[PDB]
């Protein structure tokens, strides 16, 4: 009969593959442009984290996103890409507006109850 | 600050979107044809998967692969995508070879291991 076969650390493996690849610019399809700083990504790994980007994705090489800073965007694919949020209680505000406005459920969820209320 | 907050189920969470898209035929860049049937896939997925398509692809969208029977890569996207591997006593030869030639390290030490008993 079939014999299922699990591997543990696969789907880490496979995201520490899809982030050197954005490292190194290798195989990358889309390039977000943020106060004058380059992000080469997957707009399929995108879509997968955030719901704006799904729906921009799914209706050029190159977007301009305007709504968040640099430093904000940067945490956010970090933890797009490496699964660890890097923030601060000084940028904590900054990363939420960010992710709610970007629709990355889990960032926006554990920044509010840090802020709850 | 600044903080590295862990979230351990993320890398899951982002191959399941990759699968998804995939399942649907969304936002995929490359077709793999082997016997008249016709995959949806992502490259940077592949590359971070198969040492093979990773030189493949940083060397057209539609590749026939014939080198590899329909089964076996039929059971090695499925792989790819969910982190278990599906085999039988029937067909585990035949995924060891289209590992060993994909060069996907992981996957034919187990199912060598299975095929010598």
């Amino acid at each position: 009969g079939p014999i299922g076969i699990p591997f543990p650390d696969h789907s880490s493996d496979i995201l520490s593959g899809l982030n050197e690849q954005r490292t190194q610019g290798l195989l990358c399809d889309v390039v977000i442009l943020v106060e004058g700083r380059e992000f080469p990504t997957h707009r399929s790994v995108l879509a997968a984290c955030s719901q704006y980007f799904k729906k921009l994705f799914t209706s050029q090489n190159v977007y301009e996103i305007d709504f968040v800073s640099a430093e904000a965007l940067t945490a956010l694919m970090d933890f797009a890409y490496t699964a660890t949020l890097t923030v601060s209680t000084a940028n904590v505000g900054d990363i939420l507006s960010a992710a709610r406005l970007l629709e990355i459920p889990a960032v926006s969820h554990v920044c509010a109850d840090l802020l709850d209320r």
